[PDB]
């Protein structure tokens, strides 16, 4: 089997990408957030508390024929960005652009934190990491890729980001249109649940490669590129005015500016970031200062290859028994 279906942007800052999900039956269509870096599938629902809803369609299992309540489960996920959620867990039936998997845990949101709430926009997320992360006790659950696997023409997902535009999450497949050039893989840990892999290195602009390796996570759940600071200062210092702002929480720039480009390696391949993917925006309504793309990792324990990466490469994600991972320019 396969599965295909879009993702597009929450906002016109590519803050997100959702991509519609298929749950119960009659199915219920919800917009999540596919994360490379989590393990959990939850949804708003019927069962969250009625303050924390505003504005996202919610999932009902009371009216689905084939939800369970899968009983004494409970889950509760705090993610990187301070934001947290919890309450309990049905199976269903969920699809992913034709892609189907029955007796999927999904987890039913009781409470979400205020980011959340104010984001009317996305419906729960779909995790894509390893289910060693998964957050489901007292029986750790299954991701959808994971039950998908065995199924899958074969055992990989691809994931194709636009930049200001849709884009494409795939399953079982390779598109070899979606790209140019040779995909080039390159060794996973699993060690810590992610898609963690190791860069071999970095140019700022049309400056000289640095080879250095930088180990991170493929990890769309995040926005930005976070690296370590060493490297981010090398960039940031290619942008008259650009500064780290404590104030703010990071780097920010004249929006004036022209921002240069950022080039990390994969083995020998490189991948080249443009420049005003690397360009977040004014950091508050009607500023001349903008919020810059590439921040330091120093205060997270982790260098995160987010969506300002990803998206400018066709990334697959290879869950064979040894995973690894693919990139290429497109
Ligand atoms: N919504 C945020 C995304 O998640 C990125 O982290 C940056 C963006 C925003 C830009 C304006 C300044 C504050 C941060």
């Amino acid at each position: 089997s396969t599965g295909s279906a879009t993702t597009t942007p929450i906002d016109s800052l590519d803050d997100a990408y959702i991509t519609p999900v298929q749950i119960g039956t009659p199915a219920q269509t919800l917009n999540l957030d596919f994360d490379t870096g989590s393990s959990d599938l939850w949804v708003f629902s019927s069962e969250t508390t009625a303050s924390e809803v505003d504005g996202q369609t919610i999932y009902t299992p009371s009216k689905s024929t084939t939800a369970k309540l899968l009983s004494g489960a409970t889950w509760s996920i705090s993610y990187g960005d301070g934001s947290s959620s919890s309450g309990d867990v049905y199976t269903d039936t969920v699809s992913v652009g034709g892609l189907t998997v029955t007796g999927q845990a999904v987890e039913s949101a009781k409470k979400v934190s205020s980011s959340f709430t104010e984001d009317s926009t996305i419906d729960g997320l779909l995790g894509l990491a390893f289910s060693t992360l998964n957050t489901v006790s007292p029986t750790q659950q299954k991701t959808f890729f994971d039950n998908a696997k065995a199924s899958l023409d074969s055992p990989v997902f691809t994931a194709d980001l636009g930049y200001h535009a849709p884009g494409t999450y795939n399953f079982g497949f390779i598109d070899t249109t979606a790209y140019t050039g040779s995909i080039t893989y390159t060794a996973v840990s699993t060690k810590q649940g992610f898609w963690e892999w190791t860069s071999t290195g970095y140019a700022v602009g049309s400056g000289t490669f640095k080879s250095t390796s930088i180990d991170g996570i493929a990890d769309t759940g995040t926005t930005l590129l976070y690296l370590p600071a060493t490297v981010v200062s090398a960039y940031w210092a290619q942008v008259s005015g650009a500064k780290s702002s404590s104030s703010v929480g990071g780097y920010v720039f004249p929006c004036s500016a022209t921002l240069p480009s950022f080039t990390f390696g994969v083995g020998s391949a490189r991948i080249v970031i443009p420049g005003d993917y690397i360009d977040f925006g004014p950091i508050s309504t009607g500023s001349s200062s903008c919020f810059g793309g590439i921040q330091s990792s120093a205060g997270i324990g982790i260098n995160i290859f987010g969506d300002v990466a990803l998206k400018a490469a066709f990334v697959v994600f290879n869950g064979a028994t040894t995973p690894t991972l693919g990139f290429a320019s497109k």
